[PDB]
């Protein structure tokens, strides 16, 4: 076709299918535009444990990057913008009524006086629990823990061992969305300061150490190697048919609202609750990170106007409401969110209450966020694996982040 537009999206499965379907329908109905949709994990943008690198930044350097990317968060935009790896959208957007977007979602697109993306979906973090497993412990299946202390107590009651072998875990702090850049906010702290500089060491961020020591209390109590053997093969930090909650192997898990989708599709018999994350010592009641997916146009995009035209088409209120319902996300346009069919879904109503009544926090906007995340991620893993003390792991992380 006249315009061949390459799109990168960041996950396979149902979410991937939804994006592929959007691209396919647009292409079918537009004789002069074809969209080649390609799944590259984390859009090649997400922080990885590898040697820095990154498939997106590599593609930008190589000179033929995708014309459009869909990334799964709001944490990467400042760094990509500062590097000049994505183009400003201000002229494309000047005559677009951006008041239609949720304020917080659109505000995250702003960096150094320019606009560098558009919100594709809005996400929040919640607690999932297995009601059948609660009943087996003599816990009220309709009442989740309100504090981390309560969570820890319930978790012990919900852990099963047979002849020394773990058969069921009550809770594993670091799986699902229990990642450092989420849990920091739950504990009322951050990975960076007001200037965007890393605050990872115990002497720079005592509360971060508190969080890590709490996580490691699980490693010490249940056994680090035991936990790792128990969850071997399972999807540790993404919603899948084989994530530990869907498999019924962990009784409670912190995840995104989207997790409802995986639960329903892959384990229809799974009897689960959805509710607020329990309050941490030093954190606010019912904490939740509000973020979302982000469209960006890479530096090197051959077809920025056509990319923008496709985005606009995906943003049709009914269309995006339908997309949001399909993937169990919150539509990023206020009008669309209000008409979503999931407004009448029992699980999603709990999600909307979190969005409306929870103590909402946001990822800080920092150009070095992703490298700071990598340093924090490595430290948390090292401590969980007992390769370092939590204290030394975080000291090491500070040096790496700097
Ligand atoms: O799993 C589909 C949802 O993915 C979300 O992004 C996740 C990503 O899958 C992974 O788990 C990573 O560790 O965290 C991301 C959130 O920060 C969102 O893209 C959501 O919209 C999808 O429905």
């Amino acid at each position: 076709k006249q315009v061949v537009l390459t799109l990168w999206y960041p996950w396979a499965g149902p979410d991937g299918d939804a994006v592929v379907s959007l691209a396919k329908e647009y292409s079918k109905t537009h004789p002069n535009v074809q969209i080649k949709a390609q799944m590259v994990s984390g859009a090649g943008i997400a922080a990885t444990q590898g040697g820095g690198q990154g498939k997106f930044l590599s593609a930008v350097a190589a000179g033929n990057p995708p014309d459009l990317v869909l990334y799964w968060g709001q944490d990467a935009l400042p760094g990509l913008a500062d590097q000049g790896a994505i183009i400003p959208l201000d002229d494309y957007l000047k005559d677009v009524d951006t008041s239609k977007f949720f304020e917080a979602a659109y505000n995250a697109m702003k960096y150094k006086g320019k606009i560098y993306g558009l919100p594709e979906m809005v996400n929040v973090r919640v607690l999932f629990w297995n009601k059948d497993l609660f009943k087996q412990a003599g816990l009220d299946p309709n009442t989740p823990p309100k504090t981390i202390a309560e969570l820890d107590q319930m978790a012990a009651k919900l852990t099963k061992t047979k002849n020394g072998t773990i058969e069921q875990m009550g809770f594993i702090p670091w799986i699902g969305q229990g990642v450092p850049h989420v849990m920091a906010g739950v504990f009322g702290t951050s990975l960076v300061d007001s200037n965007g500089n890393p605050i990872l060491s115990p002497d720079k961020n005592p509360q971060l150490l508190n969080l890590l020591k709490w996580e490691v209390s699980y490693s010490d109590k249940y056994g680090a190697m035991n936990i790792n053997k128990f969850i071997a093969g399972m999807s540790q930090n993404s919603s899948q048919a084989n994530d530990p909650f869907v498999l019924g192997k962990v009784a409670m898990m912190i995840s995104g609202e989207w997790q409802i989708n995986a639960n329903k599709q892959y384990n229809p018999k799974l009897n689960f609750g959805v509710g607020p994350i329990p309050q941490a010592p030093g954190g606010k009641p019912m904490p939740s990170l509000m973020d979302g997916n982000t469209w960006m146009i890479p530096k090197g995009s051959k077809h920025p106007q056509e990319a923008m035209d496709f985005i606009k088409w995906t943003m049709d209120p009914q269309r995006i409401a339908d997309t949001a319902d399909k993937v169990y996300n919150i539509a990023p346009i206020v009008e669309a969110a209000k008409i979503q069919k999931l407004n009448n879904d029992p699980y999603f109503k709990e999600v909307l209450n979190v969005a409306q009544k929870g103590s909402i926090y946001y990822t800080p906007a920092a150009k070095g966020m992703l490298s700071t995340e990598t340093a924090a991620n490595n430290a948390f893993q090292a401590a969980q694996y007992k390769k370092s003390t939590p204290e030394q792991a975080l000291k090491n992380a500070q040096a790496e982040a700097e």
